[PDB]
């Protein structure tokens, strides 16, 4: 009896034959993550077609040894950002997908902003499921905080410099109940960079005047006058940010803001999780305990071979409601380069503390299966790149972000 | 939410157009019947892959409005012989489905006999099951009763009257468990043509061949007693003939024996059941009783527009087990030319009569969904094509033969 | 020996099946124009995987017979606006198309304004070959005229009641030097609509920012003075407009406005040509007597059936240069609802009193072989849709627009 | 302007992965032989599509870097047997290609004796090119000679010992005209060991039947005469024997037997060229004395790092036509495994005394643009695999047989 992949891989036709490489790296480690939660194997089927049919023709092309190909630059591997299965209160699993779409000629004179990538998977994907993808606030953000085709090209003196010239992210949830679900990222650096104006009130107008227009309510002040102080810019790096929300109902959507931080302390950070102390709450210690305990933890290690950590490298997420006058924290420590066994043992025993024995066996069953690297090599660092820790109202919010391509990497 | 059939037709990339036209065409047909027995999702979405893989790619050119492109002359339409959804007790319905693998340039001097296409679909039928079909019979039975591609073409000269040039015929068992078994029947016509040579001896002869080299027990005497006889021969067509097998471990395997017959009354037909009374037993008069009962029923009606009734087109095909020394029969009414109202007035009342009431559900459900013309039309005549009867040790072998094909009728 | 076309409809793989029948329907007429003034068979070979490549991809679905499958509404038949050999003197005739992008959703509510096609048509043309596809001026008018998705979608109340919402026609000219161009038309009718500004204005304030953004020299004064009087105003539809200019180096391309008059008499019509008089000289006075000359010519003729000519549906066409002060006329008659024997005749015997012979013969050649129904049928109204006349600095520039999809209105 | 092979390549779709892959590497090395002889480029077009629809399809996968998808054995690597331009008086020369056609899946269960790949190579170039391969002579040898699917797998027993089950060897006449003429050669070991009779008797009375059911004029004495001894028998490999012949018109069509030696000295090799000396005449000595000449030379060499050269491999083909009583001989020296340079310079110096200067300029012309290594490396071994000579009534056949794979062996 073979496995949806497999006999899929055997059945289907495959319009390019990097679509047919990427399968073969990426179908085994989604199909793996789907059925080690319980994905209806029909599901499976679904989601695996979805992206045989979506995603993978908006992925661009596939690394080859010397990655002589990856014409589209980054400081990121080609490929997807992460395999972002999260784990939750109750068993509740669920696997994500952040990829930021790359035309198969993207970062080429053909295509130098990578413009169509995005909406042709946006489109696609209503396609797929009518109804599915509501483009209200994509129409609203699009114009103040992206930059088109045109506009991108006519200033290119501008933006040249920009090693990663990265407009949109895109993010699949992929439900247990086959309605795949997108949401949309939007960095402004390119746009802040023409238009010669900070992050800050481009990112803030931009929500400001989609707060009149629409009349809903995104209280988008405390961040604004955190991240406007200087010493918070001292330590974090701005132009690393984006916002982002999810292409639904916009009485349903939220607006996160999210930044980059490289800090010495955890008492440092604190500001981060707490926009300077303006953002305050029952949970907001409850969350910053956690990760200032797995924190030292993983810090506790040393470097493969020695190398010395100066700093700490963090990611943050703020988020904001529609109906509510409420804004959340959350944060990620950056783990590409440790060992994963170190990382894994941090995991694991993270868990534990949490009792989250059933995610603890899926969490290694996923492991074994998908990434065989992380046993058959005792030093090893390829696995995951991110620990990512959020307090909500019930349970944190802890996902294990991987590089489902770390087979290329071996 | 969609259907399987809906779903794939939308992100499944087909090799041919024809092959998304037959989709269009039988998959709703297919998919139906599937899921109106209970064929679970991945299983119908399994069985949907391999009839887009493997049969749909091996089914000849699509008909177009006046059929101008079919090549591969025939007596009946184009497309499956049958798609023949059988019912037995306990409530046991499975779907199986007859064609006669059309090359896509079969009947044209690129493929003059039709030659590959069985082959084709043999080798990616096991591709996608390895293991799952077993090569004996076949290696046997392919020198003495079926004719390769350049025997046919030396001897071109002594079969090219001939209408019908089948020969081979392959029907898919679509089992409940995803397991999909082939079966191939060979008509010797052109073989027994060449050769100059009676039917009946080169059929005979060859299972006798294949009695020794094997050793295993396939009794066909009483059948070679009976159908070389000349009152028999007066009435049924010795040339619509054909004897079968399963490809499977030939411990495992039958051989079926296979003729027509053009039959004014039930008695005068009761031989074939019985091979001139040589093949008798409980079930053969079990059988009989049930099948003169229809008989008279589907025949007490009137033909669309009182064209006359002279006599009846019935089918036999008698079976031969290896482990045992028996023979069993199972008779065909052909209905190709009757009012689908009659038609399924018989046999729900029939089926009624068994007491098969889920059946009868089933029946009107598939009906319905998958051949509305029957409602939209009180003259209908284009669903159903044969009603096959058969008694074996515990309940009747009633199989309702479609045209799944009959839209195109319309 | 098989042709271009019938070999590679022999060989080429079909991304889709309506591609496939696009490709039967209009590669023979495509391959009949290339190679009926001698488009070197390798060149032909380069158009029509063009052809197969950028353009069928994206041209949208194709006609069933009750044409229900067409979503993206239009005045027009489905498939291509012409097929638009053009000729003029010294032998110099060259292969043309035109075609509104659709894709294969548009229309629908996964592509309700049809954006993406003409951008996947231009970035594929433009890898196809490299450095050939300069956009400077489409960058530059992409926001002024045309109208994006985005705001498309959020003022969809504004333009819903238009019937036809195109905003982007492609012309390929595809080149015997296998090096094809790209042509870009934009009409600003839903920017004028959402705007509430007239289309006069929005235009030329367009080609005023573009003017002093780039420092050339466009002049279009007069054409502003003529088409915001009143006179104009009331017998013209100023709604059918639109301005083009040339996907190249902004030195090179031009600026043609566009726009359609219903009118009585020729003498009223000289206006267009003329712009009230205002646009004058020794050629604006040449082409019009041209005019006049195959207006009464093939006005002189009865509608099929008898039933009466009112007016007279022409088109007009001025085009402002870069390096110069000109702008110059092109006028079209509409022969779409006449004699095809009629109108053949008036444009064979322009081309004889004009001594085009060679030319008479490529016209008649073209017709028999690519359009056989103007000889199957005495009664035919179906091959032409447009006889174009404009006279430059050295000849006429006769255009005989086909619509290489009769066959389907047959 | 792009090349046939770059252009088709940006625009060809491809069923398979794999296909593109044969295509990276042959179609530069395959439309470089072609456009270095003049191929006009509409014949090159047509003769790659053929190349991307009929042969590459039936080549087999791709090797991959430790080869592991190379699931039909053989003793060279996987392939094209080689590409072989052959050159002739007055500068005509022309290019053809052999391939042993393997399926997707030869060598595993589903086809473990690769028996449909030559048939659907054959069926697909009969439907390109109707009327241009006639099936006489295949349909006569298929039966004595080759060995069907069925017989194959009955007797496995038998011919499993075997290491290379190669039946059916197919070579491609590109012919300039676009008209690519197939031939085919069967060897009989599987044949002669099943029926565990000797490879002269069935080949010669399978030719004899041929003879008396035909007709047609096959002298076949005097090979039988020569290769029935011992003193050849010793020397030379029976087992790597075949016959060949043309897919035509058998009044046309001719058959060649095919064996290979090991031989000491030039002299004890001359029996091969004379059958022993029956088949003597004025060219038996002229085509001897050039291959002794050449012998000598690349023999004179040294192997790459000083390995002993014990003996020479040979070659050998005889050929009999159907409208007279003669038969010819071509002999062969494999040159697998020596120095490109050294190879290379005895090639160049050869046809340098023969005067083909233009046959000169080509070899290196094809050789630096076909085949980089001979240059890039200076201790080269991977261009030629075999120098084959033979003089016919008017001059010498000198086929230079390469590798167009080479690259993958770097
Ligand atoms: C918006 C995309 C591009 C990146 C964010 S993915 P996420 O897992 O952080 O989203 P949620 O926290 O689950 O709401
Ligand atoms: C052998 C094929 C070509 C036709 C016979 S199909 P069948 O339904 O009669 O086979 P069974 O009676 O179910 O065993
Ligand atoms: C701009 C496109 C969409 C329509 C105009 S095509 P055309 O033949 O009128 O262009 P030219 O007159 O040849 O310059
Ligand atoms: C018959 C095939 C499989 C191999 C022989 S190719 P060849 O170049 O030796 O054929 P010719 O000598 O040119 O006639």
């Amino acid at each position: 009896s073979p496995s949806p992949w497999d006999f899929l891989g055997r059945v289907l036709q495959f319009q390019h034959g990097d679509h047919k490489r990427w399968w073969d790296v990426l179908a085994p480690v989604f199909g793996i993550s789907m059925a080690s939660i319980g994905y209806k194997l029909d599901v499976q089927y679904r989601h695996l077609l979805v992206l045989y049919d979506a995603v993978i023709p908006n992925m661009g092309p596939f690394p080859n040894s010397n990655a002589s190909n990856i014409t589209w630059t980054s400081p990121f591997p080609p490929g997807p950002l992460e395999a972002s299965v999260n784990y939750q209160a109750g068993e509740s699993s669920m696997f994500r997908f952040t990829i930021e779409p790359v035309g198969p000629h993207a970062g080429t004179p053909a295509d130098p902003v990578n413009e169509l990538a995005a909406k042709q998977l946006m489109q696609r994907l209503g396609q797929l499921q009518p109804g599915g993808v509501d483009s209200t606030m994509f129409d609203h953000f699009y114009p103040l905080l992206c930059v088109d085709g045109p506009e991108a090209r006519r200033q290119w003196d501008s933006i040249a410099h920009i090693y990663h010239k990265c407009h949109t992210v895109t993010a699949l949830d992929m439900q247990r109940s086959a309605a795949c679900t997108l949401k949309t990222a939007f960095p402004p650096l390119l746009r802040s960079t023409i238009m010669n104006t900070s992050m800050v009130d481009i990112m803030f107008d931009a929500v400001e005047s989609f707060r009149k227009q629409s009349g809903l309510y995104f209280d988008y002040t405390k961040i604004k006058e955190f991240m406007s102080e200087e010493k918070t810019h001292e330590t974090m790096m701005v132009d690393r940010s984006y916002l982002s929300f999810d292409c639904l109902d916009p009485a349903k959507s939220r607006i996160k803001i999210y930044t980059e931080a490289k800090v010495k302390t955890l008492e440092e950070a604190y500001s981060f999780w707490s926009l300077g102390g303006r953002l305050s709450g029952p949970e907001i210690d409850y969350g910053f305990k956690i990760v200032s305990q797995m924190w030292d933890a993983i810090y506790s290690k040393e470097l493969p071979g020695g190398k010395q950590r100066e700093n700490n490298h963090i990611q943050i997420n703020w988020e904001m409601s529609a109906k509510d006058s409420s804004v959340a924290p959350k944060l990620y420590l950056t783990v590409i380069e440790d060992y994963d066994a170190y990382v894994s043992s941090a995991i694991v025993d993270l868990f534990t503390g949490l009792g989250w024995a059933a995610h603890v066996q899926t969490h290694k069953k996923i492991e074994k299966e998908a990434y065989p690297m992380c046993d058959a090599n005792p030093q090893s660092t390829h696995a995951y790149v991110w620990i990512s820790l959020a307090y909500k109202k019930t349970g944190p919010y802890i996902t294990v972000y991987t590089n489902p391509g770390a087979s290329i990497l071996e």
